This record gives C-alpha cells, sequence and structure tokens, in this order.
C-alpha cells in the first residue's frame, strides 16, 4: 500500500520489449552469431532489464556479464533467475565505466542507440568498453550504423496547419488569421522533434550521409567533432517543404541482418528526428534540394543531441539551422 | 526567421476547436437561446480564441465582452476583425475579476471546465463574473454541471500489467517478475490520471454523485469545503476492479442540449479522470461497491484539483485514498 515513483521507468522497458521489430531483430542478430559465441564470454552494455543478456545464454554463451546503471538492474537480477540462469548470467549495476568485470570478453552486445540514432545513447561506453575489456578480434553487435536523410512533407503537420483556414467549413467561424500563428508556434523554433512518418511524408529518395564502423580506429574523436556528411536529392512532386527527417539502421555481422528506422519500413519506437525549416517552403518535381548534416553533442551535456542543418533549395540561398533534442 | 515559443498555446487551441463534440454543443447551446439572446449584452469568461463570443454574435446579441488573461487574446481581436465583428465584440485583456465593463450584461457564457471538472477550472472566475456583472434574471451558459462516477476495469491497463507474462510467448524469455514492478509504478501513486475509456471499461451502472446549479447561493463556498457525495452500485460481471473513473456533463438551458464527458458518449478532449486503486481486486456479478467522492481545492493551490476517495468493495474493509492531479 506504499507509494512508489517508477512510472517512466516500467513505461520506458515496456516500450522497448513491446517494440517487435527492435527486440526480434535483436533475438536473431543475436542467434546468427552462434558459432562466434558459442562457449565464449560476453558483455552486454547498458542491459536494461537483462532481455538480451539472456538471449546470449541462448545463443550458447558460457557466460555474461550484463551491466545496467540505472535502478532497473534490481528488475534483471531476478529475471535472470527466473529463467534459471543465475550462474551463467551476472548482473552487475553502476556504469560500466568503472566496473570489475573478472576477465576479458570475446563479445560486446549493445542496445545503445538513442533518438537520431546519438541522442542520449550508450555507444561512447560501448567504445569504452570495447577499448577496455573486448579481446582482440573480438566481436561488437551490432558492428555498424548508418544514417540517412530525407526532405519531408510532413502530412500530419500541413493538416495541423491548414485547420485553422477549415473552421469556417464547418464551424461558419473564419480563423484562417490563425495560421501564421500556427506555423511560428509549430515550426519557428530549433528543436529537434520525435515524430513517426511514413513513405507518404518522404519528398525524395533517402541519402546515406554517413557510415559508422563501431569498431574503427578514431570513431570516439569523431563523435566529438561531429558526426555527419553532404547531401543531395531531386524532388518528386509538388508539396509544402517542411523540411527533413534524419533516421538510421543497424547492421549485425552473419547475410547481415538490418534493424531500420526507416519511414518507409515498419515502425519501431525510435521514430524519426524531424527538423523543421522555420516555415513550409513550396518545391516542384526535380527541385534540386542539396546540404549538410551533422550530429554534434551539446555543449553543456555530449549526451544531448545537436544537429547542425545546411540546405539549399533550388535556387534560393544555402541557409542554416542549428537544433538541439526537444 | 525568429524563433517563438509557443506550441503549447496553439496545440491546446488546436484540440479545443477539434473537439467537434465540445464545438458544436456550444454552438447549438448558443443558438438555442437566440430569443434571450437577441439584442442583449455578453460577457464571454475566459473567451480564448475568441470563436464562442463570435457565436453568440451569430446568434443575435448586440454586443459581446471576451474577456482573456492568457497570451491567445491577441489571436482572438484578429478573429473577430476577420469575421467583421469589430464594432460589436470587444476582447479585453486580463483576468475578469479586475476587467472594467461599461455596462452590466444581460449573459454570460464561458468553456469553464477542466479536467475532472474542476482542475485548473474558471467556475470561480464566473460566479465572479456573475456577481459583478450579471444583471438580475440574467442568464448563464451552461446553467448546470453533473458529476459522475463508475468502477472501472481498464483494458488498457489490464494489458500493460499482464504484457510481461506474456514476454514468454513472444521471445522465449520469462519475464513474468516484472508485473509487480509494474504494479506498483502504474499504480502505486496518488495521482489522478486523464485517459479516455468506453463501454468495455465500465463495471457498473454509473452513479451521480453531485449536481452544480451555477447561478444557485452558496456554490463558491461549497467549492471550498468540497464538492461531492456518497455512491453506491452492484458491479456487472467477473473483472479487475482497478479503481474508478470520474466524468461530468454541462447542460444548457432550452428541451436542453447535454454536453458529455462519459466513457459511453462520444470521445472529448476532457477525456475522464482515473482513480486507481494500489492494485486490482478481483469483484464478481453482483459484488457491491460502495463509497464516497469529494472534489477540493489543492492547499498549496486551489486550482490544481485534489480528489478524496473513500470505498469499499465487498466484504472488504472500508478504505480511503488521497489523489491528486497529475
Ligand atoms: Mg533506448
Ligand atoms: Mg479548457
Amino acid at each position: 500500500q506504499l507509494y512508489y515513483e517508477c512510472y517512466s521507468d516500467v513505461s520506458v522497458h515496456e516500450e522497448m520489449i513491446a517494440d517487435q521489430v527492435r527486440t526480434e531483430a535483436y533475438r536473431l542478430g543475436i542467434l546468427k552469431n552462434w558459432a562466434a559465441l558459442r562457449g565464449k564470454t560476453v558483455l552486454d552494455v547498458g542491459a536494461g532489464t537483462g532481455i538480451l543478456s539472456i538471449f546470449c545464454a541462448q545463443a550458447g554463451a558460457r557466460r555474461v556479464y550484463a551491466v545496467e546503471a540505472s535502478a532497473i538492474w534490481q528488475q534483471a537480477r531476478e529475471v535472470v533467475r527466473l529463467n534459471g540462469l543465475e550462474d551463467r548470467v551476472h548482473v552487475l549495476p553502476g556504469p560500466v565505466e568503472t566496473v570489475e568485470l573478472p576477465e576479458r570478453v570475446d563479445a560486446i552486445v549493445s542496445e545503445w542507440m538513442g533518438y537520431g540514432l546519438l541522442h542520449e545513447s550508450m555507444l561512447s561506453s560501448v567504445l569504452h568498453a570495447r577499448t577496455k575489456w573486448l579481446k582482440e578480434g573480438g566481436l561488437l553487435l551490432p558492428a555498424s550504423a548508418e544514417l540517412f536523410v530525407a526532405p519531408i512533407s510532413d502530412q500530419m503537420l500541413e493538416w495541423r496547419l491548414g485547420f485553422w483556414s477549415q473552421v469556417k467549413q464547418h464551424y461558419g467561424v473564419d480563423m484562417s488569421c490563425m495560421e501564421s500563428f500556427a506555423t511560428r508556434c509549430l515550426m519557428g523554433h530549433s528543436e529537434i522533434v520525435v515524430q513517426d512518418l511514413s513513405g507518404e511524408d518522404v519528398l525524395a529518395r533517402p541519402q546515406r550521409f554517413a557510415q559508422l564502423e563501431l569498431a574503427r580506429a578514431g570513431l570516439e574523436q569523431e563523435l566529438e567533432a561531429g558526426v555527419g556528411g553532404r547531401f543531395r536529392c531531386s524532388c518528386y512532386g509538388s508539396a509544402p517543404l517542411h523540411g527533413f527527417a534524419v533516421w538510421f539502421q543497424v547492421t549485425f555481422p552473419g547475410k547481415p541482418l538490418v534493424l531500420s528506422t526507416s519511414p518507409l519500413h515498419p515502425a519501431t519506437h525510435w521514430k524519426q528526428a524531424l527538423l523543421y525549416l522555420n516555415e513550409p517552403v513550396p518545391v516542384e518535381q526535380d527541385t534540386d534540394i542539396s546540404g549538410e548534416i551533422t550530429l554534434l553533442p551539446s555543449p553543456d551535456n555530449p549526451r544531448r543531441l545537436r544537429i547542425l542543418l545546411r540546405y539549399k533549395v533550388g535556387d534560393h540561398e544555402e541557409k542554416t539551422k542549428d537544433f538541439a533534442m526537444e
């Protein structure tokens, strides 16, 4: 009959496990590496409720170290025991940067990805653990990530902006002047917005603007300096351009299994990271759009994602907008 | 190209106007009082974007004073002008408690209702304005409110709690121990939760536990002391009892038009106010439930809704739970 403060805690973990695209991609990606994991030792970075660590045991791992800093580590220990794996899977509380493992490991598994790939992500902790605890020639799951961008005409946003001009049709009162107000409020800000889109929102072929091989020399320094690159595309047809969507995929080594968060693919809890222009720009078929996207740490907090956008639409002058996570 | 901070502002007003049940009930409720409003003066308390004030003009009012304290009053003035009513409808910024009208009024219209009827509601301001500005024999729209309660088995909550015991069926990992954790987090707190339900969630005949005639002597004092009353009901069948839902209706004088927020009726943006027990209680057909519900000001803030619940399920001892708005 006591009162507890853990609603967010359960909601977050519920969302992740109920994300079948995510959870089944990890289950299968781990099983696909059975030959490399059989009789070997694994470190799970940010193990949460422990389900990926148990998948590793089920793929044949001799021993798994499940490291989790948040309050939820306690529930992981109970889940391990319930599945009869308390002698194979060891739950260790606290950050992986200072945990003491009794041995180096053959593999690191982690669901480290955040909104826009790098918002409040565990990637820096995975790389720290790779340097400190992974044996030479050891395995990282997933092994790589790719970043994508596309111009968008967000159909839900279009409806919200146009709503005010439609009030007269429904109630006999003209409220069309509310449209400029709504545009300022919904687009005239510099926050990254997390929202799920579909193919109906995508205005040109998506462009890959970066590829991250997670084991590669120098990646820690690239993350600090900024990850990204240039892009170019041509519009499919006539629409209000609202800005750009950014998303990612990750790949599990083997034919490789890919977990995608594209709006063209099955929805996931990551959705997409939307970068709105200050106001809509009309485009037509074959309107050329080019630009550059850079994912950066925020200066107050390297864990909060910043995105610097440069973009040029048709014959308009190149523009810049500097975003930070909502 | 400047940045503005008004997302919440537009979202709130969008939600209200897009609530067709709400907006059409006010449009029709106002029109239904055409004979009383024709050639008369009206005060709109908390006029927001101004749409109800314009409805009053369209119902024949000679003059309407639209009083609004928040930033949105500016958009109301533009809406009035756009509909060509700047000489009939006057928008006045600031709280109605200190506004200076050039005359007393024949009627007060207001959409004052909050979540659980009284959370951050404008009712005290409507009653203040009634005392200060309404002529003798003057009209209030709506004229009355009624409060309802029913026991509930929240099907969405039931699914969330049971989710953890279903993980084994889908991924081959037992997580059933997460259920007690989820119950503590989702039910073991004393916050009122705003959530929309349907008939599938309602476990016994809804009970009216209070009626408020808005013009009645003594209502201001009743609001301070607490509004509510006792109830009794008998369960329809076998289910986990999760607690109680509270909702309201308001009535426009004329056959009277009723705007309801019942889960048995068309959904509205008010949804219902849910009062969860600390954990589910099993009930059966004809299980008797009795109790008392009181809606109160919070001590820090009379505008934040508090609800004191007393309840007795079957042969169990009577219990008390003291809730405050989330
Ligand atoms: Mg996550
Ligand atoms: Mg309201």
